[PDB]
């Protein structure tokens, strides 16, 4: 918009050249060094730096702001796409933050799958269905594999060793450990304001080991709730997607039939604001993607 140094009110050309001259060659320069660094490197009359640095400060949107209208400026829905038009369609969109979304299903019913391909799929712009945004993938058995990773950033002509860097990666080693990891999320993401995707993958995993009884299951269930009311409010007083996955107060839950082949259904189990449906997907060495026919 209102975007180079030119398009600030009544600048000189004879300034706009000591400005390029003394090494602020755009907005951003100038909106974070002093009028002092400025009158001085510019050569110029110390008001008039700071007239400027204003000006620069204000053309960005740089100002004081209702807590209200910051608030309007971002509580927008964002939504983060699987790679399956389809599938998106089901998940009205696809995968939307402030929500953390449930993939449960048998072994290679491409719960694993999704996780990696989200994982990649947040750091693609909007216009391509991410947000710009780093992935947190916390494992808690080892299922992680980068070479599935790289395939899928390969596949939308991304820049491998990039990708591979916007992922943050833990293993869940123990139950204990499980609860300490999200529980530091918590830094980490305000440390990190673009990481807007947090996967689980998966959850109950060491809840079954640990406490593996029919009388263990109270016993687990108060530790397991605990752990995901955790994951809920980070989703939403932080903007984030939470997935979890599973194996066979909390938000969406869709199941992974394994049908013919390489190709998968998805069906919705759970989610008052979603049409009932299930949709076909598929698995390839892209990642997920439609199916055929
Ligand atoms: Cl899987």
């Amino acid at each position: 918009n209102i975007k180079t140094i030119n398009d600030l009110p009544g600048i000189s050309q004879t300034v706009i050249n000591k400005l390029i001259e003394a090494g602020y060659s755009s907005l951003e320069t100038l909106a974070v060094a002093s009028p002092q660094d400025l009158s001085v490197a510019a050569g110029i009359p110390l008001s008039t730096a700071q007239k400027i640095i204003k000006e620069a400060r204000d053309a960005l949107d740089i100002r004081f702001k209702t807590a209200l209208e910051v608030k309007k400026e971002r509580m927008n829905v964002k939504k983060i796409s699987t790679g399956s038009q389809a599938l998106d369609g089901l998940l009205a969109g696809g995968i939307e933050t402030r929500t953390m979304t449930e993939f449960f299903g048998e072994f290679g019913s491409g719960k694993t799958q999704l996780c990696h391909q989200l994982s990649v799929n947040v750091q693609l712009p909007p216009e391509k269905g991410g947000l710009s945004g780093k992935a947190v993938y916390i494992d808690t058995e080892g299922t992680f594999r980068w070479e599935r990773i790289e395939n899928m950033a390969k596949a939308l002509g991304l820049d491998i060793d990039n990708v591979m860097n916007n992922i943050y990666y833990i293993r869940a080693i123990n139950t204990d450990h499980q609860i300490a990891i999200v529980d530091d999320l918590q830094e980490l993401v305000s440390k990190d304001p673009s990481i807007k995707l947090i996967v689980v993958d998966s959850v109950t995993s060491h809840f079954r080991a640990e406490y593996p009884g029919r009388e263990n299951l109270a016993v687990r269930q108060q530790k397991l709730n605990k752990h995901l009311h955790q994951l809920t409010r980070l989703a939403e007083v932080y903007d984030i997607a939470v997935i979890i996955t599973n194996q066979v107060v909390p938000g969406i839950r869709i199941q992974l039939k394994k049908s013919r082949g390489n190709r998968r259904i998805a069906r919705v189990v759970d989610a008052p604001h979603l049409p009932e449906g299930e949709v076909v997907f598929a698995l390839t060495e892209e990642g997920i993607r439609d199916a055929e026919e």
